[PDB]
């Protein structure tokens, strides 16, 4: 049958956590199919249905600076690297669900936070009072699965299908960073007191939630030039929301105020110390082969430190 194969450099480097999917948009679908075939099997999905699903997902990502189709595919590649370094830890349905969840997790993102939607009084803030954009992304995922010729899960039973969509729903909701802090603290306590139990469904749920955060934040785990240039896209969004906050007559938080361009290096320090390092530290304790993510994050923290010291 029909393998996808990549050029030699991509074939080797796609296996590493720090892989950058490159600036050729037209190769990203092929890169995703390649990752599904190796992490799931050539039998998981009918190629035609999967190709049609990938292309409708791409179409429902918007042309925003950071929360775009490249982000979707980047977050899927980090999940692929986690899954490939932990062969035997995950069920068949989890392998199927989690790459889809990653591809779908920011579907139809508009470049604005949950907080901006509530202050603007967007209709989505009335339909979904918490994790507003994340419930929207899961709703968009179901919509696309229900288009003609797009049911990639069509060969699962009613109960397997229900389990896979429930894995995807939880994985997507878990990308609401507001929920990460409490999830990581619970996992930290569980790991240390030795209660962490991977046969406990509500435990696996938490561990998959942390994987989702780790993949979502994975720009901090890349080579420094990738990390630094991705940060510019992240801030281009934040500062546009800042502008929109000022139009509602609301002072944005410093994170979203382009007037504080200069403090970006110190903003990154707080974010590595408060968010990223704790995330990859707890993930590495639970899933030891994800250490390369923690090591790369620590490398990038030390680069932001060099920027503050004026050494870069
Ligand atoms: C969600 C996400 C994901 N990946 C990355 C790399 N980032 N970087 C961020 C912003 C960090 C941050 N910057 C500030 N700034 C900047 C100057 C004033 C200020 O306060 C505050 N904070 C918390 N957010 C993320
Ligand atoms: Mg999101
Ligand atoms: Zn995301």
């Amino acid at each position: 049958l029909m393998q996808f194969t990549l050029p030699v450099r991509l074939c080797k480097e796609i296996e590493l956590f720090h892989f950058d999917i490159g600036p050729f948009e037209n190769m990203w679908p092929g890169i995703f199919v390649y990752m599904v075939h190796r992490s799931c099997g050539t039998s998981c999905f009918e190629l035609e249905k999967l190709c049609r699903f990938i292309m409708s997902v791409k179409k429902n990502y918007r042309r925003v600076p950071y929360h775009n189709w490249k982000h979707a595919v980047t977050v899927a590649h980090c999940m692929y690297a986690i899954l490939q370094n932990n062969h035997t830890l995950f069920t068949d349905l989890e392998r199927k669900g989690l790459l889809i969840a990653c591809l779908c997790h920011d579907l139809d993102h508009r470049g604005f936070s949950n907080s901006y939607l509530q202050k603007f009084d967007h209709p989505l803030a009335a339909l979904y009072s918490t994790s507003t954009m994340e419930q929207h992304h899961f709703s968009q995922t179901v919509s696309i699965l229900q288009l003609e010729g797009h049911n990639i899960f069509s060969t699962l039973s009613s109960s397997e299908y229900e389990q896979v969509l429930e894995i995807i729903r939880k994985a997507i909701i878990a990308t609401d960073l507001a929920l990460y802090f409490g999830n990581r603290k619970q996992l930290e306590e569980m790991y240390q007191t030795g209660s962490l139990n991977l046969n406990n469904q509500s435990h696996r749920d938490r561990v998959i939630g942390l994987m989702m955060t780790a993949c979502d934040l994975c720009s901090v785990t890349k080579l420094w030039p990738v990390t630094k240039l991705t940060a510019n896209d992240i801030y281009a969004e934040f500062w546009a929301e800042g502008d929109e906050m000022k139009k509602l007559g609301i002072q944005p938080i410093p994170m979203m105020d382009r007037d504080k361009k200069d403090e970006v290096p110190q903003g990154q320090l707080g974010f590595y110390n408060a968010v990223a390092i704790p995330c990859y530290t707890t993930l590495t304790q639970i899933l030891p082969p994800t250490e390369p993510l923690l090591k790369a994050c620590r490398d990038n923290l030390s680069q932001w430190e060099k920027v503050i010291r004026g050494e870069e």
